[PDB]
């Protein structure tokens, strides 16, 4: 359609008015003191959250310049989001204040493009220093002070997440589900935890629980789906010969074959039990494999070669416990070669290395956690389901922090890395004087994070902002207490990933937007 | 007509909207750094001014309850514009800053009217300090640098009025005129300057400041009482073709036979007017004599006989120019005669030498301080009218301040002061805990001078103010350099009247103004 | 009533809007290449104009903001037009120069009041260095290519008002006026001229130039004050009917009680004037008697005694044109009787050689001078009525230029002097940098009136700017021929008097109003 063309301070003027909506949307949540935001939702109550990166994506304004800025300054918080998943509140804080510091140069008749190289360099010379100021974050007090200071300074949060990280280890797999109680709870699993159940009711060995126990039994992998029991029949002879029960994991058991051997289970000649093969294709052979590694097995495929008929005993695997229940079933200590373990760990790594999707990526680190380690599931306690909501994209933020602080390190919280890394980077310069400025304006812009911190204190940001600048090391502002100390001593730390992810996301789009001269749009 | 009526929070929140708007028009004014306002006048070309209450009269808003908060806040201005003729900025800046922390506190359930108790204790009790805090202008000696300072750091305009305070002493009469050239003059002549009003209003010029001026002004003196119309019209018909402006001194005049014939008969070509003799009797005599020998001029009696139909224009008197104002009229130049104005100074200090009497002393004494004086007038050079008007306001303002400077006292500029008379009330307390929030509201709002003038320099408000607060006595913050140091060493002085008058007037109007829960207005 | 308030950039950039359309309305007439404005007149049909003051004048725009950003740059045409006559364009054109780099450095986030402070210095500077550059102007050539220049390069101007001079000397008083033929006509005739104003401004003509004009007026003299009507009456109604308009020079002459009464007595159909008489006591009896003399009247005077009801149509005294102006009153031909007048002179040449004194002397030869000079009228001959106005605005362009350089000096023309001393001035340094950054802004729009020569040119001015800044002197850019040379070779000059006021009056608004952060006008 039709398009109105603004050009020059015109168009500066409504896109920083569009920066200015979303950003002042954005940071009344920042800091312990921030206060949340309501956001009206067309389907269902609406959401009250804290964190910056809801009440970005909800914001669009009616001016079509405006809403240009808006969305532009927008992309700060959903990179953020998507890289670290904490500090979109921060990112949108830096990326305001780049915006009118650029645009307070641009006015000035400053060479946009020589700011946007001057905010890039002091950028990439920040994000030097403050790899340099971070320290790695490995114990487990640091961990639960970082999950806390993320959660809104909710010490079960962070003490719960320490104790699921410790818990499953650095291999494992932790997520936030709703739970039904009022109280937050924490549910690990070890071993394969593959979230099939029994075919027939009748397997259950345990009545009072619903659940099979199978103690040292064997374990059969089909990759194909069976009817008939003429194929395992000599497997089932020999198991017999055996006597130890046998687990199968196939893609379909029914009808006749499943029959006769529920009835031969509760004959008693062998105590047998079959589930349906985890996932779909190109997916359930890779983890049905893992479940041999795990359990010193083989898979029984027409890919592979070898039917159910030349199976034997030493081609299925070996496990000491086996669970059945209705939704899951557990596998405990699988007989296989640490080796074999290991190499199928360091498979799937480098899978996930190759992997350019989220969700390809993420079922590859689950079943690295379901292989070697623990599952953790955070079940979110509350009593409501907008403070359902609310807690739990807190505790995802948390455990994003924590993520993020054992895997680059952390930092002076509240600011105060920012602070410190623009002091280091006092005598930083540019190729002109534009290009010089424009590193001012993203040193002084590194100080926004605090000050908003602080207005939200409702004290005086320039005060506390001279007052840190004056001190030396992680000595900041405790924005809960409102008094002054070693801000690594009271526990406030703020991932290193975090910090720096919002610091560039926040430069770069900020940069990009301060260049601009001229914005074209749709008519109203 | 038909009212709307608004209550509690909804009134507040509106009022305060006005207040808000009325204050930053004004507040965009303060200090060194501080702009111009544009006013837009109907008049003529719009008029550029750096003058708080200028800008505080014309603000009225289209919002009705944003309007009485802006005419509430305006009262402000005007007040201290009428009290002192400075500080008008520094007095609104002061009362938004009471009503928004004195409305932040409403909101916070505490008792308004327990808050304005507290506002008035804390405002007595920093008057006081002020009052101790001040130091008189003798022993300072910052005439020059107080009217530099008030004169938006116009250094030649403190050394003007430095000047002519130093020729016609610190009591002297000086009054600001137009100039004809691009450069500011100063020009010590013989006058006369008498505390009396003007009669009836409908003599006032075509400028707004309520002072009639008269251009080569006919001197028209008399001690006694005119009787009929038909002996003073052959006069009038004297003046009626002769080109001076008739100024009629005598004791008083009602509007039945001179105010409505005039204004009938008269559409106001050339501005006739009469003005009140100051004394009575005899001694209103002699300062009519003494008047009439300044012009040249003859005072009719009944002893003496002659009548006004026998006087002439040459037995009248005559001056250069007039100005009439409801405080006090001056006139700035009689010719008359020299030798007949030095043997008349010296006539009256030989009656002094004769005198021996306390009050015939003191009158007589005053005489011939009137008569040494005599008139000081600045004429403002600028190169086009705008300019005439806005440095016209400068040093009108640099005037008013060092007359309160040398009437009260000084104190360190740029809200220094304020500081810190509310550095010296942090113990103060009420009768009870809203009348001690009311107090700290009180001294937080005498911290807004400084921090708007911080402002509008464009630095941290909260630094500069917190600095300061560090520091003690004079130590304040350069605004013209951006740098701290003693503010009397540099020269930024501040009248004690001045801050006491903008301080006391914005204490009661918004310590009256946060305790309204209800708003009636039109629709 | 309800105040519209805007702040900083709005308000800034509305304001500049405002002075943006006023100040090209005005810039497309500058140079010899500019073109005409058509002012829409409601009285009749519109007028065609070169003058950069009537088009500033006649701009008025619908937003109020924009409106006084035009009020505040028509100031500078406005001040321009009283103070040389000429330059208006030039004026307009410096104004929107510095207000637009001015403006500039303010969105620079630099302090505008050391920008104005800075762009005052240049100014003062520049106001030196013209002064310093300017050349005095003694040659009758020099005063025709003034005089052409002033009147878009046309030579029949300059050349007549070079003749005109020539006649009356370079002091003596010409006056313009509508000539019947299609041709201009140079009449150097006997004249009155004396430098007194009128007092009531009901006096204003149909014209709205402020002067009045009167056709084949009657003369009436006095030294001596008349008290009431009737001693006056008879006359006003001889002259009710005599068919000559009456103007009336006494000693000091008020509307205090004639103005009103002539308002209610006549609606306009001729009109009746009365102005003062310059010196005082025996020297304003002499040229009373002078005046009388060369329009065949008489002087009432006590000491003689003939009254003014005695005197008759015959023996007072009338003229053939007189055109009463504030700054200056001229009587273009009294007839009376040309021996008469020849004895006269010789009679006060004989006065000049029996007095010694040299007040005497000098007043007496400047009596002879006036009588000898008389008046220079300048008939103005276009064949339509549009034409003629803007012949005779051009013709009194060149009339006051050639004033401004008999007085003050010359000056390369088309903007070179503006250049020079800005040349000239790269040197100067205010107290800190936003007083350099105005210098420089000054500087640079110093340059604004070559450049818009140039674009009204076509050609492009950065070239030609450069070209004529890489020049030194008089070295500079003929733009009716498009090509350099010496400026004063070419004979294009300019008064050094209109160049300095337009710098000055357009530095000194455009210095205080780019100083505004708010402005407040109504809705
Ligand atoms: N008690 C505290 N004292 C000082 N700073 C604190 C305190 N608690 C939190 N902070 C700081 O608050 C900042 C931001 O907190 P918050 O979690 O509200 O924002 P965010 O991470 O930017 O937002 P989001 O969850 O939308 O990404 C961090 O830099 C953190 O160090
Ligand atoms: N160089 C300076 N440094 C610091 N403060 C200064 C300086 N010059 C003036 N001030 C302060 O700024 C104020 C003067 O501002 P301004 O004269 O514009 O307003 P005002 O005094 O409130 O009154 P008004 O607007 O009626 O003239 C005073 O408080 C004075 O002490
Ligand atoms: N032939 C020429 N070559 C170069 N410059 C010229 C020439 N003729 C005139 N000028 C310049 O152009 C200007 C005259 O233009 P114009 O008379 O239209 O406007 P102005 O002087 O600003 O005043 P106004 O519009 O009030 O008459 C002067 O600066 C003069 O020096
Ligand atoms: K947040
Ligand atoms: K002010
Ligand atoms: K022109
Ligand atoms: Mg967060
Ligand atoms: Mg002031
Ligand atoms: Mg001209």
């Amino acid at each position: 359609a039709a398009k109105d063309v603004k050009f020059g301070n015109d168009a500066r003027v409504k896109m920083l008015r569009g920066v200015n909506v979303l950003a002042d949307a954005v940071k009344v949540t920042l800091g312990p003191k921030g206060r949340n935001v309501v956001l009206d939702k067309s389907f269902g109550a609406p959401t009250i959250t804290k964190d910056g990166v809801s009440v970005a994506r909800e914001i669009e304004l009616e001016d079509k310049f405006e809403n240009m800025g808006a969305q532009m300054v927008k992309e700060v918080a959903s990179k953020a989001n998507d890289a670290a998943g904490d500090g979109t509140t921060t990112a949108t804080v830096l990326a305001q204040a780049i915006i009118t510091e650029g645009l307070k140069a641009v006015a000035a008749g400053m060479n946009p493009m020589d700011l946007k190289r001057g905010i890039d360099k002091a950028v990439t010379a920040a994000v030097e220093e403050l790899k340099a100021l971070s320290v790695p974050c490995s114990d487990s007090k640091a961990i639960a002070q970082v999950g806390t200071i993320s959660a809104n300074s909710d010490e079960t949060v962070g003490k719960l997440i320490a104790e699921a990280m410790d818990k499953v280890g650095k291999e494992g797999v932790i997520t936030v589900e709703d739970g039904t109680g009022l109280q937050d709870e924490l549910d690990v699993v070890e071993g394969m935890q593959f979230d099939r159940g029994y075919l027939s009711p009748y397997f259950i060995n345990k009545p009072e629980t619903g659940a099979v126990e199978l103690e040292s039994p064997f374990i059969l992998l089909a990759d194909k789906k069976i009817s008939n029991i003429r194929e395992m029949l000599p497997v089932l002879e020999a198991v017999a010969k055996a006597g130890k029960p046998l687990l199968i994991i196939a893609e379909d058991v029914e009808g006749e074959a499943l029959a006769t051997l529920v009835v031969n289970t509760m004959r008693g000649i062998v105590k047998v039990a079959a589930v349906k093969a985890p996932g779909f294709g190109d997916r359930r052979k890779a983890m049905l494999q893992d479940i041999a590694t795990l359990t010193g097995g083989t898979v029984i495929s027409e890919e592979i070669g070898m039917e159910l008929e030349k199976a034997t005993l030493e081609d299925l695997g070996q496990a000491k416990r086996v669970v059945i229940n209705k939704d899951t079933t557990t596998i405990i200590d699988g007989v296989g070669e640490e080796a074999a373990i290991q190499g199928r760990v360091a498979q799937i790594r480098q899978q996930i290395e190759e992997a350019t999707s989220d969700y390809d990526r993420e079922k590859l680190q689950e079943r690295v956690a379901k292989l070697a380690g623990g599952v953790a599931v955070i079940k979110v306690g509350a009593a409501t389901e907008v403070e359902m909501k609310e807690k739990k994209a807190r505790v995802e933020d948390a455990l994003h922090a924590t993520r993020a602080a054992v895997e680059e390190g952390v930092v002076a919280g509240g600011g105060v890395a920012l602070i410190r890394v623009a002091s280091k980077l006092a005598d930083l310069r540019g190729q002109n004087e534009d290009q010089n400025v424009g590193i001012k304006v993203a040193l002084r812009a590194m100080e926004a994070p605090l000050r908003q911190i602080v207005l939200n204190c409702g004290e005086e940001p320039s005060v506390v902002a001279n007052t840190v600048k004056g001190g030396d090391g992680n000595y900041g502002y405790n924005a809960a207490t409102e008094e002054y100390g070693n801000m690594i001593d009271m526990g406030i730390l703020d991932p290193t990933k975090v910090t720096r992810s919002a610091l560039q996301y926040a430069a770069s789009v900020a940069g990009l937007m301060i260049t601009t001269e001229c914005m074209v749009t749709d008519l109203p």
